[PDB]
């Protein structure tokens, strides 16, 4: 007959842009009324569900906060809470300013290649040549959390794609840079 909150999972994690469904599993005799908030919640994209659960279409990262499941047994005046924290994943996407690049071979010449990425989780970054993982040696300096490449002692060799590609649980972006490398 009291009020019992049998599933208020925290966090409850979701993918930007999708329907979410905010979980809140709550019993009692009489049956419970369920309120949401977050002070009362009045926004378009947001409603509860016939199984009290809270629905927001379309969610966004500035979504993420602490939503309150709120039940009452009305007859009773009996009222409890439970808080739950909305975390919005967000996939990652690749900034990559310049994807073109010269250099003359056999003159000792470096360059640097730069990719950034925003997402949630924070994105790692690799970089790869002919499909192959890249790591850091004599031939190639990585910087700054992997954003920044630099191809060392250019020969014709290096000519042609690198790419960069940065992925989070949410999913994975990549953007691919050409080095084009001149004979002196």
């Amino acid at each position: 007959s009291m009020l019992t909150f049998r599933e208020v999972v925290s966090p409850q994690e979701f993918k930007q842009g999708e329907d979410a469904e905010v979980v809140c599993r709550v019993s009692s005799s009489p049956a419970p009324a369920v309120s949401w908030l977050y002070t009362t919640i009045s926004d378009n994209r947001f409603a509860m569900l016939a199984n009290n659960n809270l629905q927001i279409l379309n969610i966004n990262k500035s979504d993420e906060g602490i939503y309150r499941c709120e039940g009452r047994v009305e007859a009773r005046g009996e009222i409890d809470f439970r808080d739950i924290i909305v975390i919005v994943n967000v996939p990652p996407a690749i900034s990559m300013p310049q994807k073109s690049f010269n250099a003359t071979a056999e003159r000792g010449e470096e360059m640097t290649f730069s990719c950034r990425a925003s997402g949630s989780p924070e994105p790692a970054i690799s970089w790869f040549r002919n499909g192959k993982l890249i790591e850091e040696n004599e031939k190639y300096i990585l910087k700054g959390s992997n954003t920044e490449l630099t191809v060392r002692n250019i020969i014709n060799s290096d000519g042609g794609p690198y790419v960069c590609r940065a992925t989070n649980k949410a999913g994975e972006d990549e953007k691919q840079a050409f080095l084009q490398v001149f004979v002196q």
